[PDB]
This record gives structure tokens, C-alpha cells and sequence, in this order.
């Protein structure tokens, strides 16, 4: 066994004033893998976990730039992070 490879194909599907919806694909095979979503304002650091390859980030600041990483995790440990994805919430 070994840590999983990174999540793949990360897309920011929708963005609103206070939410951002994320989509991705499971990592290349290395067992059960879950995910760690780290996001922050790009100008506190937030971290949430998910079992499915989608996440709706909530109660974000309007008209704000965000960075987001996603990591895969199994019972060995976490993958190397995704590349950083940039998105921007809609102004109020």
C-alpha cells in the first residue's frame, strides 16, 4: 500500500456570491480514497473533507478571489496536492 495519487480534472462548476461548487475525478489507481479540499482567500485557511468527487463550498465572501487545492487520502496518508485552482465569487 502507498498514498494515493492526486485528484484529477478539477473544475469549478458554478460560482455565486457566497458559494463555489467543485468537481473532480478520482485519482489514477494506486484502498478506499476520500478527499481533502483546502481553500483560502488569495489576498484563514479552510479545509473540508468529502467522500464523493464534488463539493459545494459555502458561506464565502462576495466578490473575492479564492485559491483551492484538493488532495486524495487513503489509510496510508494524503496524496501530493492538486495544482492550485483559482476562482472568484460574484460581487454583491
Amino acid at each position: 500500500a502507498s498514498p494515493p495519487s492526486p485528484p484529477r480534472g478539477i473544475k469549478v462548476s458554478e460560482v455565486t456570491t457566497r458559494t463555489a461548487r467543485l468537481s473532480w475525478q478520482s485519482p489514477y489507481g494506486n484502498t478506499v480514497v476520500t478527499y481533502i479540499v483546502r481553500y483560502w482567500r488569495d489576498e484563514q485557511l479552510h479545509q473540508l473533507t468529502f467522500q464523493v468527487t464534488s463539493a459545494n463550498l459555502k458561506d464565502l465572501h462576495p466578490g473575492t478571489s479564492y485559491a483551492v487545492q484538493i488532495l486524495a487520502e487513503n489509510d496510508v496518508g494524503a496524496s501530493i496536492p492538486s495544482r492550485l485552482v483559482q476562482f472568484r465569487t460574484i460581487e454583491e
